[PDB]
């Protein structure tokens, strides 16, 4: 049982917003829910040392892929054998989208390091939020285009997945959108 | 340019101490020395996530490498291109060793992780002190069966690599696995 889903975007693209709603959402239809994060949800103590410290990409990637390892371990695989609906604001796409496309790791060699950090463990749909960074609401600017167009690439790379919105429409109606997209897969 | 050696073992089997004979051996000779060490010379903060409560083998060696990535890149890597010899007081075997063969991860994504963390750079020489497992003395369940199945890993490890590797008895005086040790280098240096 359990379904688990995720969220992606720029900072300030609206990502804990729309977690927050999609929570509200399922909990009102009386569906088992739990939010968690990344990073920190499974070691907080990689999120606060990145923080106030920058390191090369290979070494902040293997920090980022130690605390999913825990994350998925003791937080959501439990979550979802309750049957519960899983959703992480940040998720593997997070580390392909910043590490890869932005710092310029390659991808085969990431989603091989992934491949055990997670067990597999893909998400059944993934809501990009996207927009372009000058128009987020909270290395140069190059950096985020890189990522954004990054998302783009991972989004046109499995559209079956991947599920863009336009960031930038009221809070609202983008929360309508991804309901429609999800009802299909709840009575 | 420059000189990477490395020291293996179980804990306390004498690596730190033969690390520090031999950097102080080389230093007397008049030549340029990088003492360092795993898991912190990359990243110090690491010891501190390492002690995490039942942590996962493999977080454990994603934050092993980690370290070792900046180890690598802002430590190792610099101190070679000026020359110096390189001594790391435990590098990737330690991980082959006690995440692969003791926590039973799969050596091929190990070294799969490993290729990029370390960029390929392997030691000249790395000095085995094999010590009998019931001898060895933070890490979560580090237990005598535990310790069997790392010590038969670096010398599984020894044989696959037979030319990188000198095996030295950890029980044999300081003294004399310091001579021993420094016998080996001598082709390797003037
Ligand atoms: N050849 C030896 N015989 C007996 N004891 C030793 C020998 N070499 C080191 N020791 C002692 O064993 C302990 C562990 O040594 P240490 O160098 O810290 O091991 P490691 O660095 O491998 O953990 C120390 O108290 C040290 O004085
Ligand atoms: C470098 C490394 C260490 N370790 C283990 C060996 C030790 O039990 C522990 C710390 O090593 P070390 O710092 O050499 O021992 P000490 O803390 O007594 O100074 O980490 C691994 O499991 N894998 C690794 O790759
Ligand atoms: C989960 C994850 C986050 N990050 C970064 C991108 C964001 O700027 C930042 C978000 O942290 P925050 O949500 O605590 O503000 O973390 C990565 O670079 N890679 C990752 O895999
Ligand atoms: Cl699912
Ligand atoms: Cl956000
Ligand atoms: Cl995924
Ligand atoms: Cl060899
Ligand atoms: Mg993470
Ligand atoms: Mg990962
Ligand atoms: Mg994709
Ligand atoms: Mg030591
Ligand atoms: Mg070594
Ligand atoms: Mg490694
Ligand atoms: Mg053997
Ligand atoms: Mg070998």
């Amino acid at each position: 049982p359990g379904l688990f889903l995720t969220l992606e975007g720029l900072d300030g693209s609206g990502k804990t917003t729309q977690a927050r709603r999609l929570a509200a959402f399922l909990e009102a239809q009386g569906r088992p829910v739990l939010l968690t994060r990344e990073p920190g949800g499974g070691l907080p103590e990689v999120r606060s040392l990145l923080l106030t410290q920058e390191l090369s990409p290979e070494a902040e990637y293997l920090l980022f892929s130690a605390d999913r390892a825990e994350h998925v371990r003791k937080v959501i695989l439990p979550g979802l054998a309750a049957g519960k609906v899983v959703i992480s604001d940040r998720y593997l796409d997070s580390s392909l989208a910043y590490q890869g496309y932005g710092r310029g790791l390659p991808l085969p060699w990431l989603r091989e390091v992934a491949r055990e950090a997670t067990r597999g463990l893909k998400p059944r749909l993934t809501f990009l939020l996207d927009l372009p960074p000058e128009a987020a609401l909270r290395l140069g600017l190059e950096f985020f285009r890189r990522v954004r167009e990054g998302y783009l690439a991972l989004a046109r790379a499995e559209p079956g997945r991947f599920v863009v919105l336009d960031a930038t429409l009221p809070e609202e109606e983008i929360a309508r959108a991804i309901q429609a997209h999800l009802r299909p897969l709840l009575p």
